[PDB]
């Protein structure tokens, strides 16, 4: 710190720290810096074994997925509110008109693997000096994707928390498929192609207790706009112009035909509403998979009988930049992996930003009709979903021949290689057993984990006269126990309060205004 | 402009422009630059003479002041919204935790003088091409100053409004003393004593329409801070820790007397309240000169019967930073020279900043009662008026001998030196006239002056985990003529709609927090 | 069981050094030969050393309880030089430095008071209140950047004091009293006419010479209120921003403010700063009540003539010529203050004799590394374990002779 | 692995790994490499000790 010496020396040991605590936030015009630090549990996943199962669903008509689970955990450093504190949030959605992650550097450091003892139902715990923990990243996405947006057990948004990784698994199949009705042959074929991925063809690092690791990765990005529209592109004109064009009106049975001039304040646009799917409609129970459109792949064999809801993946929110018509159609998320049934959950509402909420209407020349499905046509204009601190960031865009244009409907930078996952795992230390079995030691990892993310900001001016809206404390809440608590503070059981609306976690796309 | 370029030559001359419009404000992080340009009118004052006057008062009993009224008129910059607009006076209080004038820059440019021709019902008007406008600045306060803090007439917020410049007066007297009452020796003495000042003693630079000048001034000032206070500094410490201190209680009635520790909620503080006068009421009607404390100076010769409401100048707002009692100790003005009756003045709230509203309450040995004065006392601590955009930013600091801390109440910064007041008259054009008389030609100027201020600012940096207030235009009313009109706009008559509260002028102290 | 008055903190998983205090750097041998030899000191650099760390994991067998070395375990060390984050200390808060260097040290933990409680108490609907309560600040230490240390680190601090210094002499007349008897003076003085008493305008005695020097500010005037276990102060410092009648028997609402005396005369024991040599101390036993040092910048009184007896006006305000000396300060004073942020202030003269300033020597926070173990249920479980070291402070203290 | 730094030291140590996991392979025109690592367990064997003794049949 500030004039400060560190007596431990150079040479690395047992009884030497391999690195400190970074925390904080540091705001420049060009860029932030985020510095993160948490402590991170590893233990042992899956009995030290790959297994291909069925994941069984609820009480619904039975729809599961085949998973290969891993003896490995990962990392998973993607979401806003994990490098974010709501200060920092709130300073960088009032303060700057866009942003984007430019580089990211991880350090896996001051690792302690120990042995779990059980005399009985006292649990002792001793240092295993000379165990060793198997890091590994995955840069070039040679293996299946450990991480999915929105995903739980994300890097711990306060920094106090522990951080336990998630057990690593990938979906080999599409499991109605795997399933395998009677002699099918097409269906033989598809199951004699399953890949199977096992970490260890790769190299990886071991590190015992006095080692450390690093990973570097440098983000190529597109900018995300934290800047709203105040008028639709349709709008820009002068009321009080003239046109040049005219317009010819059919004759209807009480009113004949007309060709007049268009009036000056109806002046026509030649920019189109953005593309979304209004249509469709959820189906089924809450347990199996229901969305109201469904992307499915059928290679053959089947009639498509099998309640479809659960062989496809869903698509929502399909809304894109038309208005929601339904909450159905609104992302929602709960703030805790304890929210239930209406309680903790957070229902995206619209930034009132005027390239957001949009429709078509169809003249079947009496009245005007909403067409609920506007394809991708030219000259569509939009904006992307404003994004809260509680987004993922990223997403992995995958491998294909073709793709339209990339814009993810959650919000998320989609790209072809996002930062690599690490992968960690303890060293699998065999016993001896004079039956013949498989018997390890019982160890558990724990280190800390610092993850600094280098954001590229950009200031706005505007020649706006009015003052704008901005993101403020006073639209924040109370809670607690004894109810006196704010958001994003701390109970006396040390609860934190979260946000209970969309607003309180400070959407992008609201404050700052843009000319068109 | 952006590749812009003027084609007028370099050589001055009647059809050559003086200059141009300059406008806008320019954010750094050390700097703010505010550019504002004004089109302003000078006309003939007090018909080209110099008098000496008692100002008539309204219906109360006759207060008045006696004044020295010149030919001269003078530019008054002494505000914030002349220099901000709402936008850029939000982005400097919600992004900079304080800020000071650093350089200021005028300029009196495109000036022209036409002669008032009455032809009857009809005026025309015609360019005087060699007549002159006489220009003059007082850096050295050699005269009696031009301005007054909250006076009308400053530099129009809006930059399309056209200033017009008011007429210069100074009081040379105490009046009380100029109404010399029968025969008093020392009231004579004060009279043969009462200075008379013309600008004419001096040098001015007289401009004719080709003509423009400059001025440039330097400020030396203190920082105005936009921190607030979340706590007292008599609360910083911690309620857990057991204290060393002991406290004696003497023995009541029903109480015996003990002597025991300190209670480790109950820590005492060295920091005490800062001063302010809250015990004195106003006094007599509106229209006499009313303030609960009057500050007066009697040199002799009177026996103080005069209802000395009207003697002294009177001392408000009295309370600095106790909080007022009453609406008669706080800061209140009207947003428009047509303000009335309650309609359009705007009321000045607390803060909410914890060095603000304050008290002492004196120990009785029953309960506690608050002691109204508090004067001044070592270890007294406290923060500075919070100012809006509608305060005036500086005031002359009187000459004298000894003063104690300068803190003026209404948060203006005073100062020794402030930016020297231009002084502007038309050249006085005599015409002949065969009966012996004075007759002038009837004339007046118009002109361009810009201002340009450099503000010296400086950005926050905060551990704070939570959000912290900002102010937002949500905060803001509607008004108007059709009610559908927001702050800070304009109706469909022309009419700059006002705001209605104290917050709608986005006071400092209110956003960052400071640890103590 | 007094009626409640309570403060509300975040308690933190943090502990600090608190080296505030002479007897923690003097030994009474040191302090007499500072006393005796010197007319004033201050502090002039500070140095700070943590070192021979030893993380302990706290195994419990049964009964019986045993310890072994986390070789691997880190502690979490950090100073505040900026003073980012609220203050761990405050002057005359226990658990300080120990006084003899054979006691251990055992760090408290830190807290911090975000807000003004009687505003968290929210009654009712109040709109100012809930302002009020949406900004209260958080803080969290890991916030920053901290080193961890293992076993074989250590770490060091150093800090420079720019310090008023501390005046040891006294002064054995009042400025009133220096003059010359016998040389006569050739001021005059006008008594007016009394009953009995006739007008005269006469030469000042050469005794009585007029002094230009003024007594220093104090207030006498209040008396304590209410039961020991709610704050109770003669004069109370309170902030109330909107919201209340003020009905609160503010004795807890503000914080209280005592010594009230400055260099006035103390008219009670009320008024004395007295302390407890240890923690035990309790009902006047180990109590140790301030005296006058017999300085005549010390004692000081105003009497207001009603022109027939002299009367003490009990409060004596800032006022121009005033002149006074610093409380004495004794072995178990506090050395410094942290002096609040803020735009304006007046003299800068704690009455109890602590030094004031905008930056203090930085509070060092140290907290162990959080070690989690496995939990099959879902929970936060904790390997138990505590961290002793030693911690060397070197203090340079500027003196005068 | 790519842009990888191991941030232990030079000197072994107790809490020094010896080296780390290799795997996969490479295919070449001339070569092909392969790279394995396996776990091992070594435990004690015949009591320490050398026997000659006759194989037991069926």
């Amino acid at each position: 710190g500030a004039t400060g010496s560190v007596g431990g020396g150079k040479g690395s040991g047992v009884g030497i720290s391999t690195g400190g605590w970074v925390g904080g936030s540091y705001f420049t015009d060009s860029y932030v810096i985020t510095k993160n630090t948490r402590q991170f549990l590893v233990k042992i996943q899956n009995d030290h074994k790959y297994r291909t199962e069925n994941i069984i669903p609820s009480n619904a008509g039975g729809k599961s997925q085949r998973c290969v689970s891993t003896p490995w955990s990962y990392f998973n450093f993607n979401q806003y509110s994990s490098h974010f504190s709501p200060q920092d949030w709130q300073r960088l959605t009032n303060e700057y008109k866009r942003f984007k992650p430019r580089k990211m550097h991880v350090k896996i450091y001051n690792l302690q693997i120990k042995q779990i003892l059980s005399n009985g139902a006292d649990t002792t715990y001793n240092n295993d000096l000379t165990a060793g923990v198997h890091i590994f990243c995955d840069g070039e996405h040679a293996y299946p994707n450990a991480t999915h947006p929105w995903d739980e057990d994300v890097m711990p948004e306060l920094p106090y928390e522990t951080w336990y990784l998630f057990q690593y698994g990938y979906i080999p199949v599409i499991h109605e498929l795997a399933e395998m009705e009677d002699a099918n042959a097409v269906e033989k074929a598809i199951a004699l192609q399953i890949p199977f991925f096992m970490l260890e063809n790769s190299d990886h690092e071991v590190l015992r207790t006095g080692e450390s690791t690093e990973f570097t990765f440098d983000f190529d990005c597109e900018w995300i706009n934290n800047e709203r529209a105040y008028i639709p592109p349709g709008l820009m004109f002068n009321p009080k112009v003239p046109t040049r064009r005219a317009q010819y009106i059919r004759q209807h049975g009480n009113t004949a035909s007309s060709n007049t001039r268009i009036q000056p304040y109806a002046k026509p646009t030649s920019w189109m509403t953005g593309p979304g799917l209004l249509s469709a409609q959820r189906v089924g129970p809450a347990g199996s998979d229901t969305a109201s459109w469904m992307v499915v792949v059928n290679p053959d064999g089947t009639a498509v009988n099998s309640g479809m809801a659960g062989v496809g993946s869903g698509f929502d929110p399909p809304s894109g930049s038309l208005r929601p018509t339904d909450l159905e159609y609104k992302i929602q998320w709960y703030q805790t992996p304890e929210g239930t049934n209406s309680d903790g959950n957070i229902i995206s509402n619209p930034p009132l930003s005027m390239l957001r909420d949009q429709a078509l209407y169809r003249g079947n020349q009496t009245t005007y009709n909403l067409c609920s499905d506007v394809w991708m046509f030219p000259n569509q204009i939009w904006d992307r979903y404003p994004i809260t601190r509680e987004n993922p960031i990223w997403c992995k865009k995958p491998r294909s021949d073709k793709n339209t244009i990339i814009d993810p409907f959650d919000g998320t930078l989609a790209m072809d290689h996002p930062p690599g996952t690490i992968f960690i795992k303890m060293a699998k230390i065999p016993v001896p057993s004079n039956n013949n079995a498989d018997s390890y030691l019982n160890i558990y990892c724990t280190g800390q984990v610092s993850c600094e993310i280098v954001w590229e900001v950009e200031r706005y001016a505007t020649k706006n006269w009015r003052p704008e809206r901005r993101h403020t404390a006073l639209g924040l809440g109370i809670g607690g126990e004894e109810n006196i608590n704010p958001t994003y503070h701390v109970d006396k059981n040390g609860k934190y309060i979260q946000p209970t609306t969309w607003d309180m976690c400070y959407p992008i796309k609201t404050n700052i205004n843009k000319v068109l």
